[PDB]
DNA sequence: TCGACGGATCC
DNA sequence: GCTGATGCGC
DNA sequence: GGATCCGTCGATCGCATCAGC
């Protein structure tokens, strides 16, 4: 079936209003986005951070029209070390930050221009584009030691301050955060190897799936569809794309959402309310 | 994702 | 700047 | 021996590279 979002929740379960709005989006080519509006999407939005994934865009070509964003103006950019045209990443935050980290602090997994860290006063946000596994799953092996070592260093950094991550996870949770489940189950984003690698995500560090907490039996609830086959125009799609919350920070969370109706690449953008 | 391909197995 | 062909994607 | 029932197996749209001139 269809989805509709619920509305925003904008306080917190203790009445606090909420004070930041983070939004993070794959855009799947950042010039490709922005050309097809995408940036009047944000402005109206109008979060206090963005996170972007896949821009495939280095910082040379960055278009002109995000020097002018002005309530997103600090601005840090991620590419990938000798990949032109490939993955990449990007965090624009109103405020600035405290300190801001590329990488993973694994030699192995940081040359593709996948993660960027933000540490704020009360919270250090992590925003990342895990590696898909592949057509046939040629990488799924190397996803597994980005997954092993991706929540190792996720585990350090939120022993030492609340942690939000964002961003396209390339996984799909469970049998709920996908329209066909059995029969991808052998496909990138649904093997049993990817959907442990979650889970253990989400004990080890630890870190509550933001969506999933306030809505757990909600189904048909997607980020990704496919650009084949009218995928999106069915519904047929993928929840990706998550805010993971250190569990101190469950009662500043006001609301987590999923902005189905904004065009632009093949994910649509979520977007989380804190009250901080 | 969706279909055409088989090659199976059931009335 | 063009064509045409590859890489990469859930 | 017709008709359904199964898991493999293509090409599917999009963005951005690249080789070459
Ligand atoms: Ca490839
Ligand atoms: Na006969």
């Amino acid at each position: 079936a269809l989805y509709e979002d619920p509305p925003d929740q904008k306080t917190s379960p203790s009445g606090k209003p909420a004070t930041l709005k983070i939004c993070s989006w794959n855009v799947d080519g950042l010039r490709a986005w922005i050309k097809k509006k995408g940036l009047d999407w944000v402005k109206e939005e109008a979060p206090d951070i963005l996170c972007l994934q896949e821009t495939k865009c280095s910082e040379n070509k960055l278009p002109a029209e995000l020097q002018e964003l002005p309530g997103l103006s600090h601005q840090y950019w991620s590419a990938p070390s000798d990949k032109e045209g490939y993955s990449g990443v990007g965090l624009l935050s109103r405020q600035c930050p405290l300190k801001v980290s590329y990488g993973i602090g694994d030699e192995e997994h940081d040359q593709e221009g996948r993660v960027i860290v933000a540490e704020f006063d009360s919270f250090v946000l992590v925003t990342a584009y895990v590696p898909n596994a592949g057509r046939g799953l040629v990488r799924l092996e190397y996803r597994q030691r980005w997954d092993e070592a991706f929540r190792k260093f996720l585990k350090g950094l939120a022993s030492r301050k609340p942690l939000v991550l964002c961003g396209d996870l390339n996984v799909a949770h469970e049998e709920i955060d996908l329209r066909n489940p059995k029969g991808n189950k052998k496909n990138a984003g649904f093997t049993p190897q990817e959907r442990q690698g979650f889970g253990e995500l989400l004990q080890a560090v630890p870190l509550a799936d933001s969506f999933r907490h306030l809505y757990p039996n909600t189904p048909y609830a997607y980020t990704f569809w496919t650009y084949m086959m009218n995928a999106r125009s069915k519904n047929v799609g993928w929840r990706l794309d998550y805010f993971l919350l250190s569990h101190s920070l469950l009662p500043a969370l006001c609301d987590s959402k999923i902005r189905s109706k904004a065009l632009g690449s093949d994910h649509c953008p979520i977007t989380l309310y804190l009250a901080l």
